[PDB]
DNA sequence: AGATTAGAGCCGTCACGTATCAAGT
DNA sequence: TGACGGCTCTAATCT
DNA sequence: CTTGATACGAC
């Protein structure tokens, strides 16, 4: 059974080690102009460590560790305390804290030991991770690492940018070239001075996880991540009782549905019109108009579907595309047209759709065709446009017709909740829109406002909001409520669903095992070579051309140079026909890379019994063990297609918690949720994080904002 | 009064191929 | 107003 | 003997 790792530590801390060689202190700024002092009186000390608690019930502010204690003054606005490792429990510290401070030691150099730090953060950065910002304004973007109170390990993106002086109130930030990090400035010191806060308009951005090679990989958040935990199992031994590990969890319901292809919401739109009109004559949407109508015409597609494409100059029935200048703000007149009565209208904005930078007169716009036929109706965004279409003529005519009698048929019998925290009324207030269907498939929308202060209505729409209430953490705030998505309900039975901040993390101890294995350097030495293949010779068994590509390979490395490196090898393959993929050199790559000191090409895209990219595809469910007896259940959702080298972001754990029903809830209506899961025509060419119901809802609610701007 | 968490706003993301099971004269 | 989620931010919050 | 329309793969 496969094991997905989410991004909760595992870890046991040698509780004794850690009291027998080192001295832990707590420091509480009183008041609030007392940093000023704990800061000089920091750059007078060399603690080992600090960190901060931020308890909850005060007790302390920053906790900080040496090997042999300062000689402790007593200053006004702030108090110091020395402190037992058994009193950690009393001053509402947990070991997370203690994690943190231990953390903030290391550094993403190999093997690199422990060093004192001031900061109370671990910011790893590198010299490939900053740009010149034209001039002399230099800017980095680190990886931020921090152990929270549920021992999640967060990682963000923080960018710091140069000033010219030692700057006052606003922290100062150094960067040490040979660690690597990001440390704090408490005193005026030769070097340059960085401050947090980006000045540019180029959001930097970090990769979740690099496949192409080890080099790429640790450049990323994965092999970053995986680095610090080396180096600190390997510099912590002595302190932790069970290695700093990513948790292991099983995974349930697991749901390997395959998308259907995108053309297919093409044919729903078969045998109907779809007029092509412009806002008043701009000459920019007007052109791009023409453009847009000529290339669907031609694309063979909509002939097969006996789509009729008209451009026409104003407004018509049925489907409808239109262009529009995306005023918005720009102090000018809004061509956005209000579809009305029967009219089904989708826009479409020259600046996001074409692409136009301030420059050029004409529409430089052009569909990716591809895949033999250059057929433009393939092109994402035009797809994306039918999609739409689709969906706003269901909402129009209030019945559903694009999941088919099947899909149909599994989601009748189920309702949907949808929570809109209001902006505006003070009073706190939610917009609980309920989604029903009928047995004919018809839309039933209905939403009732209800107040948060008071709660007592025995009516459906407020006892599922008071259910909902209880279970967020902190109901005063539009991001407690944005983080719910939907609360699926099935009668007397109702799901939960809510975003969190945990993430699926694939295993970085396998993926750094199999990248160093083919690292593109790799020296190797050809007497030890023809020995390793010598030996694993008698258990390749045998499927035809797999022992004769391998005997190929075999003779291949004979007649080569004694010391070569692994891309020679690779490249002289690539000229004996050793394709890496073709069935006989699969089987040949494969084997290697379980047992020898060298491989052609990695298995991490090809799927495996055992995968380390586990959580990363697929729709599955899994049970985290947060609270002892409390069993947590999460779902998550990948990517259908085997994934791309590089992954730029990651799969969060969406969380299911059963309002009313006990345990029979989950069980039950996930494998309806899977189906509901796996349709393209919300995420394109992907699977839906949410049931798709809630797109609808979405939708509809968009709608009412329209006409009810108080609502916004 | 610095820490933070909020709350919003943005970049990225959605292809050719060898394998093949059955579509046959 | 391709639009969908992550998530990086900045400002707002709560000190 | 022959090819046509789905899949794990790269990359
Ligand atoms: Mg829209």
């Amino acid at each position: 059974q496969s094991m997905i790792r989410t991004t909760r530590l595992d870890y046991k801390i040698n509780m004794m080690q850690l009291q027998a060689d080192f001295k832990f202190l707590v420091v509480k700024i009183i008041d609030r102009s007392a940093f000023k002092d704990y800061n000089k009186l920091l750059a007078s000390w060399s603690p080992e460590a600090v960190t901060s608690i931020r308890g909850r019930y005060k007790k302390g502010d920053y906790l900080m560790m040496f090997r042999q204690l300062p000689a402790i003054p007593t200053i006004a606005g702030l108090e110091l305390h020395e402190i037992l490792l058994e009193d950690m429990g009393e001053f509402k510290i947990y070991p997370n804290h203690l994690l943190q401070l231990l953390l903030n030691q290391q550094s993403a150099n190999e093997k690199s030991l422990l060093e004192p730090c001031k900061t109370p953060e671990l910011l790893i950065s590198g010299e490939e991770w900053y740009r010149e910002f034209r001039d002399m304004r230099q800017q980095y973007y680190a990886l931020k690492l921090k152990v929270n109170w549920q021992q999640d390990l967060e990682m963000s993106v923080q960018t710091f940018t140069q000033v010219t002086e030692f700057q006052w109130d606003k922290q100062i930030y150094q960067f040490d070239e040979k660690r690597g990090r990001f440390q704090l400035c408490y005193q005026p010191s030769p070097g340059i001075y960085f401050v947090q806060g980006n000045h540019s308009a180029n959001r930097n951005y970090i990769d979740f996880l690099s496949l192409q090679n080890k080099s790429s990989f640790y450049k990323s958040k994965v092999g970053v991540v995986q680095l610090v935990l080396d180096n600190l199992n390997l510099n912590a031994e002595k302190y932790l009782l069970r290695p700093v590990t990513f948790h292991k969890s099983l995974v349930e319901h697991s749901s390997r549905l395959k998308l259907s292809k995108r053309e297919t919401i093409w044919q729903q739109l078969a045998g109907s019109s779809l007029n092509i009109y412009a806002q008043v004559n701009d000459r920019l949407s007007q052109e791009l108009a023409d453009q847009l109508a000529d290339h669907l015409i031609r694309s063979q597609l909509v002939r097969k579907n006996s789509v009729h494409v008209v451009r026409s100059q104003k407004i018509q029935s049925g489907f409808n595309i239109q262009v529009i200048r995306d005023v918005r703000g720009r102090a000018a007149e809004d061509g956005y047209e209000v579809a009305k009565n029967d009219q089904i209208v989708q826009h479409l904005t020259v600046e996001n759709f074409g692409h136009y930078q301030e420059g050029d007169k004409e529409i430089t716009w052009k569909p990716k065709v591809s895949g033999k036929h250059h057929d433009p109706a393939r092109d994402v965004a035009i797809v994306k446009l039918i999609q739409e279409l689709c969906i706003k003529r269901d909402l129009a005519n209030g019945k559903l017709k694009t999941v088919e009698p099947k899909l149909a048929s599994l989601t009748q019998p189920l309702e949907f909740y949808y929570f809109a925290f209001l902006k505006k009324s003070f009073d706190p207030e939610v917009m609980v829109i309920k989604l029903a269907f009928t047995p004919e498939m018809e839309l039933r929308f209905s939403k009732k406002k209800v107040r948060l202060n008071a709660l007592t209505s025995d009516d459906e729409y407020t006892q599922v909001c008071k259910r909902v209430f209880d279970s967020l953490a902190a109901p005063k705030f539009y991001s407690a409520w944005d983080s719910v998505d939907c609360v699926v309900r099935s009668g007397n039975k109702q799901l939960l669903i809510q975003r969190l901040n945990r993430t699926i993390m694939p295993d970085g101890k396998q993926i750094r095992k199999q990248l160093e294995l083919n690292r593109p350097d790799k020296t190797l030495w050809r007497d030890k070579v023809v020995e390793e293949l010598g030996e694993l010779r008698p258990m390749v068994s045998g499927d035809s051309d797999y022992v004769a590509a391998y005997e190929q390979l075999q003779a291949l490395v004979t007649g080569m140079r004694p010391s070569f490196p692994l891309k020679d090898l690779d490249e002289a393959a690539r000229k004996a026909g050793l394709n890496p993929k073709r069935r006989d050199m699969r089987q040949v790559n494969q084997f290697l890379t379980e047992n020898a000191t060298f491989t052609l090409k990695t298995t991490l895209q090809r799927e495996l019994p055992d995968s380390p990219l586990a959580g990363m595809k697929w729709i599955g469910l899994t049970r985290i063990e947060e609270g002892e007896g409390h069993f947590n259940t999460f779902y998550f959702v990948g990517s259908d297609k085997s994934l791309k080298p590089v992954v730029n972001r990651a799969v969060t754990l969406r969380r299911l918690l059963p309002l009313a029903g006990d345990a029979g809830i989950i069980d039950e209506l996930f494998p309806k949720l899977a189906a509901m899961m796996s349709v393209e025509f919300v995420r394109s060419g992907q699977y839906t994080v949410v049931p798709y119901p809630v797109k609808y809802l979405r939708e509809y609610w968009y709608s009412i904002l329209r006409q009810h701007p108080e609502y916004r």
